[PDB]
């Protein structure tokens, strides 16, 4: 069941919400189509980065379609499951765009609210390579303690306002798990054994440790993940901040990326 | 500067944001036309209670106009400033009304969030009669933790499921102060003369007292407010909660409303 509309200009056709592959009707390159919703769509147009999925055309009404240009490398998920791990300029490189995109979203008071390896898309098949994020569907646009403020009010709110412009912090935390899991290849904060309620667990911050892998992670690398995973958005390391870190400090991941850009034209 | 499709149904006239008064161009009848600004529009189209502004017609627009049946009484405020309080029987019968409609509001999942003795409007310019309320311009329709749940997450997320539900505790914090007013006549949270911060004031809950006109009011009347204005709004009366509270047991609040209902007929 597809929409006249569509398979006019494209031929929609496995599968990789999900999201389906198709071929541009014109030029034989294939791509990707999608498929508070208008939402992502609008955001999806507001984003204009490298490491962050770049939208070609849209199409509405039926279901939702949403074609942008497709990445060959596919979920950085795939690639470290099976707690294969990852090596450690691997994460760098990878990490390091990661907290591009972050930063350039957080720019704009923009959140992503659901970041995963899933969500986070390859170049090419290669080791090396590009990551955009996708999947803005539980983003939000952030303008309201304004109104609270020059004006009676509730305590509740009030005391709101000695938190309120930290709801972007939740990324730099879900950035920590996703890094502390590429450099390891376990969950942080697993159900798995253990015991204690998740939210005891993670409210806590108190993560799974064994050393038995954390042992051949760099110096800097660990330090910097434990200081990711605060239990205080506060202190939590902003994603500019995290850039500064010594870790993100290496030539080689800014060269080996900065290249990789004009491997694009 | 009056749209050709308005001026055609109607006579607008003066000011009563603001609202303006205007004549219906059929009937002759008097009527007031209202001057995240379509969410208003939507709420008080399922608005359908008595102790709550009703919507005659709907036009869009160049400005906004939301005409509705007009209320001759005018603003609650109006009729208790200059520190004039009322009488209690005034209060019990007014507050009464007021608490009927927070509450069928919150049982429809929605939360007023700007409840003041200006928003609520009386019916004749006596001092028994019904009261609505209006400008549900900051409104909200509360539906998110679902999201969070079956599923990872940051730490500030999930500690904020003890709290999700209770967002509608701040109508009944207002409520108590606009309460506290029309029985004292002073403001509850003043800042005036005493000193230190609002905020710290409104949070502390320590709302200033003076026995020196305290004295006339009901026994069960201020233990009501009391119990009203809490900081922790897991223990502030429910709008259910309070109905049920002694001061609010009287046959003559339910014997002059009851009836009052009939006078629109
Ligand atoms: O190639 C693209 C170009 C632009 C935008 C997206 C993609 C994309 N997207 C996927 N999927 C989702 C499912 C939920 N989170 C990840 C995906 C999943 C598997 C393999 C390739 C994929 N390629
Ligand atoms: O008669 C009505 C019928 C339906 C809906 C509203 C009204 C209404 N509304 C007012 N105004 C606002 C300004 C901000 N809060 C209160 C108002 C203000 C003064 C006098 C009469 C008023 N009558």
């Amino acid at each position: 069941v597809y929409p006249k509309a569509l398979r006019d200009e494209y031929i929609m056709s496995k599968t990789l919400g999900e999201v389906k592959l198709a071929f541009e009707r014109k030029t034989c390159k294939k791509v990707a189509i999608k498929i508070n919703v208008e939402t992502e769509i609008e955001i999806l147009k507001k984003l204009n980065h490298p490491c962050i999925i770049k939208i070609k055309n849209f199409f509405d009404a039926e279901d939702y379609y949403i074609v942008l240009e497709l990445m060959e490398g596919g979920e950085l998920f795939d690639k470290v499951v099976g707690n294969k791990r990852l090596k450690e300029a691997t994460c760098k490189l990878y990490f390091y765009q990661m907290l591009l995109a972050v930063q350039y979203l957080h720019e704009n008071g923009i959140i992503h609210r659901d970041l995963k390896p899933e969500n986070v898309l390859l170049s090419s098949q290669e080791e090396d390579c590009l990551i955009k994020i996708t999947d803005f569907g539980h983003s939000k646009i952030l303008t309201s303690l304004m109104r609270t403020l020059c004006g009676y009010l509730a305590p509740e709110v009030l005391v709101s306002v000695g938190t309120a412009g930290y709801n972007r912090a939740v990324d730099c935390w879900s950035l920590g798990v996703i890094l502390f899991i590429c450099l390891s290849g376990y969950p942080p904060f697993s159900e798995h054994r253990t015991q204690v309620s998740l939210k005891d667990q993670i409210t806590s911050g108190k993560y799974n440790f064994i050393p038995e892998v954390w042992a051949e992670v760099s110096e800097k690398a660990l330090d910097l993940v434990k200081k990711l995973l605060v239990v205080d958005p506060k202190a939590r390391f902003t994603t500019e901040e995290a850039l500064r870190h010594p870790w993100l400090q290496d030539e080689d991941m800014k060269r080996k990326f900065q290249d990789l850009l004009s491997e694009e034209n």
